[PDB]
């Protein structure tokens, strides 16, 4: 039974204690037993005006942010507040539907076996696995010919249209960030555009974190780094919870309305020879309100061999990561963090 979890939104309704499968060992808890989860992020806060990324001072801000945090907030990103609010409303609308309606999109293929795409939870591997306090709807967006539209919610009926339009807007953001990164690494503005390739990948993950009566005991999403090249994250109504690790310390990622958060993923850490790192991040829950986010994961095409860019290497700049085909990295990332296995 334990390999077929009931959605946390159901298990959380009205409870005053988290069920045992969500409770972390005391030393793993946010605050490690206590109620102080994270430190405020010190100034300067990493914020990048995406419309001015060709100005030298703005490019410098992007570089500083990537060296320091591996992530940054973006303003002037070209996405209407109306579209951001509507795509997150469509997500909320879906999660508020009855369990049996959402389960038509279940990622448990016969109610028993996990796959990534669909509505439900991440894979449960071992009965001792501590589960995260969240549900998610995860969908293949690109390459468009690999989509399985049977997993895309039909209600509200504008869900697909809104996701398609939003993702076309975050793809613009992806391209601007990647071009700025090729330039600052002196690899050519185009370098990462060519890396992701014609069949560049895009996955949409709608996260739903129910309120938790004991946020000191659980993770909304456990510490992790993302697997792709860059992630573009939208947090609905800027509800707090997202935290980033730097030097063993957990820092609150600040909220800014109508902004996006851009963070690097493991594929970029490999490609850029670890000059910038893929940041480890987590979500802590709260007692008062649900929290919703939409992560757009952008990665390289499946056949691309991930390796440190030749332009970053030389006699005194050895490769720090071993070569691996992108699809094999993602599979290995699924089944000690996985990117450490690639270090040489
Ligand atoms: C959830 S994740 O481990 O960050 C994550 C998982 C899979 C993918 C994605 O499907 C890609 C391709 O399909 C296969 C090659 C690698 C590439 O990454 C992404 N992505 O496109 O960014 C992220
Ligand atoms: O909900 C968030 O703010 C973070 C989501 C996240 O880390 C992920 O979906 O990989
Ligand atoms: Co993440």
């Amino acid at each position: 039974s334990w390999r077929v979890p009931t959605p946390v939104q159901e298990l959380a309704a009205g409870v005053v204690e988290p069920p045992t499968q969500f409770v972390l060992q005391e030393q793993d808890r946010p605050g490690s037993g206590t109620l102080l989860f994270a430190t405020d992020m010190p100034e300067p806060i990493p914020v990048v005006d995406l419309s001015r990324l060709a100005a030298a001072d703005e490019a410098s801000k992007l570089r500083s942010a990537l060296e320091t945090w591996g992530l940054f907030l973006v303003t002037k990103h070209g996405i209407e507040a109306s579209l951001m609010d509507d795509v997150m409303a469509a997500s909320r609308d879906f999660f508020y539907q009855p369990l049996e309606a959402k389960q038509e999109y279940s990622n448990l293929i016969g109610g028993k076996r996990f796959q990534m795409e669909g509505y439900g939870n991440d894979m449960v591997k071992s009965k001792d696995q501590i589960l995260d306090w969240q549900d998610r709807l995860q969908l293949r967006v690109e390459p468009q010919d690999e989509r399985n539209l049977a997993y895309w919610p039909k209600h509200p009926d504008s869900f697909r249209d809104l996701l398609e339009k939003y993702a076309s807007k975050t793809k613009i953001v992806r391209n601007k960030v990647l071009r700025a990164m090729g330039k600052t690494l002196e690899l050519g503005e185009d370098y990462f555009i060519s890396q992701i390739g014609d069949r560049a990948s895009a996955i949409a993950r709608f996260n739903y974190y129910p309120p938790c009566p004991r946020p000191d005991l659980v993770f909304g999403i456990k510490p992790h780094s993302d697997g792709g090249a860059v992630t573009i994250l939208l947090v609905d109504k800027d509800v707090g919870g997202l935290q980033v690790q730097k030097d063993g310390v957990w820092y609150t990622v600040p909220s800014m309305p109508h902004t996006l958060l851009v963070n690097l993923g493991d594929s970029m850490e490999i490609m850029n020879n670890g000059i910038f790192k893929s940041p480890v991040h987590r979500v802590v829950t709260n007692a008062e309100k649900e929290r919703l986010s939409l992560a757009m994961f952008y990665g390289v095409e499946g056949q691309r061999v991930l390796e440190p860019a030749l332009g970053l290497l030389g006699e005194e700049r050895p490769a720090r990561y071993r070569k691996i085909m992108a699809s094999d990295y993602i599979i290995g990332l699924r089944q000690q963090r996985f990117i450490e296995t690639l270090k040489i």
